[PDB]
């Protein structure tokens, strides 16, 4: 019931990680923020890159945390504390493991899941936010799950995410105006075209 009005996409700071499926939220948040033309601009009292904008008729912060990723809530915390955002109105974007590219959910509440970047949050928010968990496979052994979130994604698994990603944000309107219920329906049901 109640409107989106911060969301945070999650990733590593630098030209080595920028292509890295662990930005996948970095991806998100970017590009939401260039299609409403939101400037992101350094806002080292909160650790991140910061803005606010217009979207779809409501006032909205966007941040990136430029913690590195497991650090990610020396940013998000104080950031939402400052500007009084209750976590019920936060979504954080964030690359999943556990769901293949292509793959994209909504998700309220719960948990961290092993990502190391809400594992930063959710002891400081509490888990009442909401998630966008974009699909970014699990490379097989628990071994390998390290390289594959610092590595970039080859051109097909790339298309399948960046798929995903142009979904979703066609959906930040439903979101942004309260319309969560929907938004996840909606989110929810996509399939590569
Ligand atoms: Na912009
Ligand atoms: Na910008």
């Amino acid at each position: 019931m109640s409107n989106i009005s911060l969301i945070v996409g999650l990733g590593n700071p630098g030209s080595e990680y920028a292509q890295t499926r662990h930005n996948a939220g970095f991806w998100f948040v970017e590009q939401l923020a260039d299609k409403y033309g939101i400037t992101l601009k350094n806002d080292p009292k909160f650790h991140g890159i910061s803005g606010r904008g217009n979207i779809e008729g409501h006032d909205v912060r966007l941040l990136l945390p430029m913690t590195y990723m497991n650090r990610s809530g020396q940013s998000v915390v104080p950031f939402s504390k400052f500007y009084q955002i209750a976590p019920e109105a936060i979504l954080i974007a964030h690359d999943e493991l556990d769901m293949n590219p292509g793959v994209i959910r909504l998700k309220t509440g719960g948990g961290h899941g092993g990502h190391n970047g809400l594992r930063d949050i959710v002891p400081h928010i509490g888990p009442n936010f909401h998630r966008l968990r974009i699909g970014i496979g699990h490379p097989g052994s628990k071994e390998r799950v390290s390289g594959h979130v610092l590595g970039k994604a080859p051109s097909n698994e790339q298309s399948l995410m960046d798929g995903a990603i142009d979904h979703a944000l066609s959906k930040v309107k439903l979101l942004v105006q309260g319309q969560v219920p929907q938004a996840m329906n909606q989110i929810n049901a996509y399939k590569p075209a």
